[PDB]
């Protein structure tokens, strides 16, 4: 909740696709259903952040079919959230001092992805979420307190962002060492109240 | 352009409607258009931001349809650009140590308005443009050393938003008087580069 006029509350950004919404598990769905007589990488196989690098590496042209999944009407909508996220962001919302934006990068082929992106945040989140949106390409022109993402390294067109990255476990990111003292949250079960905590004055 | 790896560019935040795209211009032509029978607001006789406000206080039940217009498919992809404002950020893009992004707030009803924000800048800027879009409803979470936008007054979670507002004049705002030290960039012909230049170390 919004902090009093004129007051400062800690601000958290947290992203979308595997964070909320799980991507990685989607994606592999409708691609063994679109795709039955093709290879595909478990996700306990997962090495690298980019899908189709992988699928790519996997057999020639699979790249190209892997891409064709998320180009794809519904694909977005259609994802289902990650166990524990709906509730974990409706908490942290209604948290004192404390303003939740979810904050999202659109893929290239812009037809179906923002507004599909729009409209499962409805879906979970009800109409007045919609106010809590950003969609951008750069995440480190966004500033915050906190960055709860997946990706490992976000970097972007400032050098020294305002927020903390923490990083969301993710089936693609789960063995990775990072820097200290770089933190973790393993999944929405993990106690993502404390890191917040750890920020507040 | 870019500054060279862990460089700080100056970073300009430029509005699309009533900056780039001529919201009110468009909205007045698709209104006359759509409800020739009812009065309407000359541009020159415009005041205040909101424009369904006014047309309310016009008639009862012009609010609604007022609402109509931008809530329609092809409202905001068809708005036409305003003069000079093209060229001017294609120009302000290719400035050395100059990073653009065009930071946009969508409406409500998002069935159509995002997706033809991409494909309104994809049409006038190119592709590769679409980097630099940023889609928020609360600007000041946007960290960057200038804002052009027409909206006066820009409020939001951030008391203390890292960027100057420089207030794009448009029909509805020409009329303001502003708090020193507060600026107005007039159009696109007015000085643009030496607004930027001010910020510069
Ligand atoms: C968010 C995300 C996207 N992708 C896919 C989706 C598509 O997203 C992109 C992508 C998406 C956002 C950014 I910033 C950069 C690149 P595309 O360039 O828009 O198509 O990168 C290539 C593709 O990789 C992934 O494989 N894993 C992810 O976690
Ligand atoms: C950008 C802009 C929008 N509007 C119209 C458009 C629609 O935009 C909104 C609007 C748009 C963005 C914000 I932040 C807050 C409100 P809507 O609540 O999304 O429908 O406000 C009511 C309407 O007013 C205007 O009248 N003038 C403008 O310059
Ligand atoms: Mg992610
Ligand atoms: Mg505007």
């Amino acid at each position: 909740s919004n902090a009093a006029s004129g007051g400062r509350a800690l601000r958290v950004l947290v992203d979308m696709d595997g964070v909320l919404a799980d991507f990685e598990g989607g994606f592999l769905r409708k691609f063994r259903a679109r795709f039955p007589d093709q290879p595909f990488i478990a996700l306990e196989d997962r090495r690298g952040f980019w899908v189709s690098e992988q699928y790519g590496r996997l057999r020639p042209g699979l790249s190209e079919k892997a891409i064709s999944i998320w180009e794809s009407k519904n694909f977005f909508f259609e994802l289902e959230p990650l166990p524990g996220a709906v509730e974990a962001v409706k908490e942290m919302a209604s948290l004192q001092n404390t303003d939740v934006f979810i904050c999202t990068s659109p893929i290239k082929m812009f037809k179906y992805c923002p507004y599909e992106k729009y409209a499962w945040v409805e879906k979970y989140f009800g109409p007045d979420f919609l106010e809590q949106i950003v969609l951008t390409r750069d995440k480190t022109v966004v500033s915050a307190d906190l960055l709860i993402d997946d990706r490992p390294d976000i970097t972007g067109a400032e050098p020294t962002p305002s927020w903390e990255h923490v990083l969301f476990t993710a089936c693609h990111n789960q063995h990775l060492q990072l820097q200290p003292p770089r933190r973790r949250l393993h999944s929405w079960a993990d106690d993502w109240k404390a890191i917040l905590d750890s920020k507040r004055p």
